[PDB]
């Protein structure tokens, strides 16, 4: 069995885990002074965001160069040394592969802004004016136009992200070999794979206002595949916000020879407006989110396809915060995401800091804020007339500095993560949610995630068990199977900060739960967030 199926990833977001060198950014050696905390966790491997040369326009996906270290991280000397520590530590690097674009200060892209005869212009995706405006109506991610005029040759270039993240040309064949042999430089490292960003965006076709899951997509992820890391025995997850079920078995069938997972974000919208973007809020129905959760555990063929969980990452809001409790019943809130995600069919990722419950970081004006995505919004919403307050609100519910503040080692200055200023301020909760704090309580969020971790290493249940449904419990009651021959275990969750009956004939012996263990649950009534994992009799 492929190693990923068993393994459990970690992200870590290098600028916000451990200065080491008092600059106040995350680097490289800091993170190699934490694999044995990683260890300890119990981790396989580590999802490293982008430690690239990059500009930091949308701080680091935007790479000017694919094979230098960005000298705030350190060097290639100290991500050779990383790779080598992680391994001794049994964990794997698993890259953050970013193809769909690069920084406009990439090389290719300032020679393709010299002019059209140059060779490198056919990397990028130009296009004329139409009736003196913009080729069509494709936005960017970042607020405004996915167009760009330049003045010089007069097109327009796309850029689906930021303006200094030109996309670039995935017809072009030239340029898909150039980064394929880059993929190869990274693999030949001993590297255990690719995390690919935005990978659903590689068959776009602008002049059909294609954008995700364009018809080439699959057919590049193919030609890639045999290019590069399909006989390398690497885990690839693609980044695709745009997935179906369907369509992540379309990436992740091992008879297709794509990738090994990807990335699906159904469950993100459950919060929005229909219609309308995330900043547009509406609260979350637990209903919806109990349906979502399920359809990705039964309406996948696991035969055939395989499957990521995860409840965080570097882009999206802290769990706890968005869609359960932060206060009270912080600890209890946590660990029920925890054990209901964990005990899932499929790879679970860890977000840094997820193990120890890190929660939103409300900010009171824009001038806290970093993100261009954030700063962008409030800009132009602005401009157009919206409540400046309901600005805020929305960056503290949305926003994605929620996610990157410094990781919060201990009660020190800083919470441990640097001796200087942070570049981002830390959250002032530090004092009471940190690792140091989390490892001297036996009843923390942090052994919680370490016991789910153990208990997948050792349980083939886990790995390779059917997922089945409780029927018929509440709304606001997640209780299903994992079934593997004639074994079973029960997870049952309270998804709610209020109590809720549940029924069952089984008979059952408790695991782990995040309570007071049960002996039965003939006619119970769950406690806030309460949920526990029980052997089935
Ligand atoms: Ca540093």
């Amino acid at each position: 069995a492929s190693w990923w199926k068993n393994a459990v990833v970690y992200q870590v977001y290098p600028k916000s885990f451990q200065d080491s060198n008092g600059d106040g950014i995350g680097d490289l050696q800091g993170i190699i002074s934490r694999l044995d905390y990683l260890e300890k966790l119990g981790i396989d491997a580590i999802w490293l965001s982008p430690v690239y040369q990059s500009p930091g326009v949308d701080n680091g996906y935007d790479i000017s160069d694919y094979e230098a270290i960005d000298p705030q991280y350190g060097t290639m000397a100290d991500m050779d040394e990383l790779i080598s520590k992680a391994k001794e530590h049994h964990i794997k690097i698993v890259m953050d592969l970013v193809v769909n674009h690069t920084s406009d200060q990439h090389k290719w892209f300032v020679e393709a802004k010299k002019g059209k005869d140059n060779q490198y212009r056919d990397y990028y995706i130009w296009r004329d004016p139409v009736d003196e405006h913009e080729p069509n109506d494709l936005k960017s991610a970042f607020s405004g136009s996915a167009w760009k005029y330049d003045e010089r040759s007069g097109q327009y270039y796309l850029h689906f992200f930021a303006d200094q993240q030109p996309d670039l040309n995935w017809q072009n064949t030239e340029l898909r070999q150039k980064i394929y042999n880059m993929m190869n430089f990274w693999l030949d490292k001993g590297i255990g794979g690719f995390r690919m960003d935005v990978i659903e965006l590689i068959g776009k076709d602008p002049d059909k206002n294609i954008r995700e899951n364009g018809p080439m997509l699959h057919p590049y992820l193919q030609e890639m595949n045999k290019a590069t890391f399909g006989k390398r025995d690497v885990m690839t997850v693609g980044e695709t916000w745009n997935a179906t079920p369907k369509i992540a078995e379309e990436y992740s069938d091992p008879d297709r020879h794509e990738l090994s997972m990807v990335f699906q974000f159904e469950n993100q919208s459950l919060d929005q407006q229909p219609g309308k973007e995330k900043w547009d809020l509406k609260p979350l129905d637990l209903g919806e989110l109990k349906k979502v959760l399920v359809k990705w555990q039964t309406k996948i063929d696991f035969d055939h396809a395989w499957n990521s969980l995860f409840w965080e990452n570097h882009d999206i809001p802290r769990v706890i915060s968005r869609w359960g409790n932060d206060q009270e019943y912080r600890v209890q809130c946590a660990k029920m995401f925890a054990i209901i995600l964990h005990m899932m069919h499929g790879t679970p990722y860890i977000f840094n800091g997820e193990e120890i419950g890190m929660t939103n970081c409300p900010v009171k004006n824009i001038d806290e804020v970093e993100d261009i995505e954030s700063i962008n919004m409030y800009n132009e919403r602005l401009a157009e007339g919206y409540d400046e307050e309901e600005l805020i609100h929305a960056i503290n519910v949305k926003g994605r500095d929620n996610a990157r503040r410094p990781m919060q080692w201990n009660d020190e200055k800083n919470a441990g993560f640097s001796e200087v200023d942070p570049w981002l301020s830390v959250n002032p909760n530090y004092k009471d949610i940190n690792v140091e704090n989390a490892l001297a309580d036996p009843n923390s969020i942090f052994y919680t995630y370490q016991k789910l971790i153990k208990l997948r290493h050792e349980n083939p249940i886990v790995v390779d068990g059917d997922f089945s449904l409780v029927s018929n419990t509440q709304d606001a009651v997640l209780a299903y199977y994992r079934i593997l021959n004639d074994k079973k275990w029960l997870v049952v969750a309270n998804l709610s900060n209020e109590e809720q009956n549940f029924v069952s004939n089984d008979q059952i012996e408790t695991i782990l739960s995040n309570y007071p263990e049960r002996n039965n649950v003939q006619n119970i009534t769950l406690k806030p967030y309460e949920a526990f994992i029980s052997k089935v009799i």
